[PDB]
């Protein structure tokens, strides 16, 4: 009922903070954590944003009901024109919970088991055009790559034999839409994503009617995915239709692949960086699959700690996801202030996983910080790469397989340097935060 957070003064009429958000959100914020300290509000394009910032307010939004704050309400702006109708923000929750599961279905030691040698094999084959030695791109290649991967893994292998490398471009462009523009302003300006989503649901709709072709009377006994999904039905009983089967298709995907091939691409130049590290990481290998590192195994990630603890830390620092939304619908309270019904309420990963008070050596990459107290295990909300609460990530797992394997078999592959001391910025274009010049430097290892 009582007291509202403190509020940012901006000098700019509606807009607010808008601009200087856009630009550097995360200096931003870390400046409003200093002098308003863990909850506050300030205006953005004549709205009212509410961040909670550390673990303590932060827990507020994780441990919330979708019925008090909306996901739907903020995201459906961003993912409705990505995913299309029918799916996701663009139904009701309960819906989206189905769904939710549907995807689950695929994540599980049974798939991670065949997944391992399915991505090993991409992998070795799409690294082949690196040859011996270079400096490249090594963000388009694991952006390309993992679409192969992930398509290949979640969609299966009649899907993935439709796709290729130039795919990886489509789903840049619906990435893109993902931005500061996009999340504030209605949908009337230069985002292509809308020729990406109508090219690949077109290329994802093709799939159903080859499989359809045959549904009418070849009634698959091959355990596929795009078959659980027209096999399957709604809690009520109803079927999915051709548009909901597609759009969950393109969701998978870019589940797959957007949030991965940055954190991929992040890691390879933090251990270019530190050589000392890299180096362990391939005597890793060795001392857990064997000095004449046969092919991978399933049950060889779990063992490969120090590699387990590169990715836990890439993800500290440079988190795909920086914030996460909701709408307050009824009055909330956290830290003796009362959030009413219209504020946007966000949280912030980046900012809670560098938190100047919280993380000691904070911008420094350091995976060992681990092997001693941390606010990882310390704190319930300070490491939140993969969200907590009813509204979580599915696919961690998954994504710890994908990109373990797929760095596991590049490190044996290649020693990676970077070229003239020149470690990536951050470019902040879209709200998935990709590396500044991601070109490495590479030779033959071994
Ligand atoms: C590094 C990889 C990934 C990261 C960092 C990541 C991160 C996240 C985060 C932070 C959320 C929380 C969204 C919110 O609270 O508003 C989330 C939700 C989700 N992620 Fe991911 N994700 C990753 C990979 C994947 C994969 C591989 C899949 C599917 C196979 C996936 C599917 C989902 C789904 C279904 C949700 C649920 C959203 C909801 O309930 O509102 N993600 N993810
Ligand atoms: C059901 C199917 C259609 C899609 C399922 C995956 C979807 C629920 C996940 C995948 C992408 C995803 C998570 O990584 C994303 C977000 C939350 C949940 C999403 C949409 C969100 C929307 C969370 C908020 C972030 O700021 C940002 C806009 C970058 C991401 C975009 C990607």
């Amino acid at each position: 009922k009582g007291k509202l957070p403190p509020y940012i003064f901006s000098p700019i009429p509606f807009l607010g903070h808008a601009i200087a958000f856009g630009k550097s959100p995360i200096e931003f914020l870390e400046n409003a954590y200093e002098k308003y300290g863990p909850v506050f509000s300030f205006t953005m394009v004549g709205k009212t944003f509410t961040y909670l910032l550390g673990s303590d307010a932060a827990a507020l939004l994780f441990n919330s009901k979708n019925e008090d704050l909306n996901a739907e309400d903020v995201y459906s702006r961003l993912t409705t024109p990505v995913f299309g109708k029918g799916v996701a923000y663009d139904v009701p929750n309960p819906v989206f919970l189905e769904q939710k599961k549907m995807l689950k279905s695929g994540l599980n030691i049974a798939h991670f088991k065949q997944h391992v040698s399915i991505i090993e094999k991409e992998t070795k084959e799409y690294f082949e055009s690196w040859g011996e030695s270079g400096e490249k791109n090594v963000f388009e290649a694991l952006s390309e790559l993992i679409i192969l991967t992930a398509s290949h893994c979640l969609h299966g292998k009649e899907i993935r034999s439709q796709l290729n490398e130039k795919v990886a471009q489509l789903y840049a462009d619906l990435a893109g839409g993902f931005s500061h523009a996009a999340w504030l302003l209605p949908g009337w300006l230069p985002l292509p994503s809308f020729r990406r989503r109508d090219r690949a649901h077109r290329e994802i709709k093709d799939i159903f009617y080859k499989a359809i072709q045959k549904r009418r009377q070849s009634q698959e006994k091959i355990d596929d995915i795009l078959q659980t999904l027209l096999d399957a039905t709604y809690k009520d009983g109803r079927p999915l239709t051709d548009d909901e089967v597609a759009g969950m298709l393109i969701g998978l995907l870019l589940a797959g692949q957007a949030t991965s091939s940055t954190t991929s691409a992040w890691m390879g130049f933090f251990l270019a960086r530190d050589k000392t590290l890299q180096k362990k990481c391939y005597l890793e290998q060795k001392t857990v699959c064997g000095e004449n590192l046969p092919p991978l195994t399933y049950d060889q990630l779990k063992d490969l700690n120090l590699l387990d603890r590169c990715i836990k830390e890439t993800l500290r620092l440079r988190p795909p996801i920086m914030i996460m939304m909701r709408m307050a619908r009824t009055p909330q309270t956290v830290a003796g202030y009362t959030i009413p019904p219209g504020h946007q309420v966000c949280v912030s990963p980046t900012v809670n996983q560098r938190l100047k008070d919280s993380w000691v050596e904070r911008l420094d990459f350091n995976p060992d910080r681990y092997l001693q107290d941390n606010p990882a295990s310390g704190e319930k909300f300070a490491y939140v790469p993969f969200g907590a609460g009813r509204h979580r990530c599915i696919g961690e797992n998954f994504a710890y397989v994908q990109i373990k394997t797929i760095w596991s078999t590049m490190l044996r592959l290649y020693e990676f340097d970077l070229i003239d001391g020149y470690f990536p910025t951050v470019n902040y274009t879209t709200m998935i935060h990709t590396p500044e010049n991601p070109v490495i430097r590479y030779k033959r290892r071994s």
